[PDB]
């Protein structure tokens, strides 16, 4: 169970900093790719996130743990932007692009899409 | 643009070749995966081939016309028998597996395993 202000910093970080990734991908691997397509590779950034919450979660925690402090909101944001800035997805872009398996954009892709990135859901372990 | 007796031998053929290797791969891959996940599975080797449908074309497009005669159906069975097992696809399913990335099952992936291998949905180019 997580408190909401925590658990948004989080979120908020992650998904904004896969996607800049994705923007600087798709600046050279981009000229062939519909809008569909590249609609298709941001929801595979927000399903990452989904995949690998608790992942993230263990390692979050012996982090807030190891600080002596209470936690406030802004080490929400330092750990969760520092996971962001070190996941490397042009990996998993590139081995979809070449195989073009590049996701077939279902209209549920567009339901998480259309969501504002703090309310993605995600689950727990 | 290819009689339909043709394209559902190819078809037929092809998709049963993918699923002997998922089976097989299941096989050792399997108490650790949930029934939606061996089916969303399915779904990428159904897709898999409507995605890579031109490069067969074009394969086959070829070799027939290497036959020095009309083909007949039985010369699309052995050319989609073929395509169907000079691949390995373990890779593609172990990276969705490592990855933690197989897709998320929705609706429009059990319509498509739903149909007869005989009428998945290729469209031609």
């Amino acid at each position: 169970f997580l408190n909401k202000a925590f658990e948004v910093a989080l979120k908020v970080q992650i998904i904004a900093g896969f996607d800049r990734g994705l923007v600087k991908w798709l600046r050279v691997h981009g000229r062939t790719l519909s809008t569909v397509q590249k609609k298709a590779l941001y929801f595979v950034n927000r399903r990452y996130m989904q995949t690998h919450w608790a992942n993230y979660m263990l390692w979050i925690n012996k982090k807030i743990d190891a600080l002596g402090r209470t936690p406030v909101v802004g080490d929400y944001t330092r750990l969760g932007a520092e996971i962001g800035r070190r996941i490397d997805m042009a990996y998993f872009y590139d081995f979809l692009k070449d195989k073009n398996m590049i996701p077939k954009y279902l209209p549920y892709m567009e339901e998480i899409n259309r969501m504002r990135p703090a309310d993605v859901p995600v689950k727990y372990m």
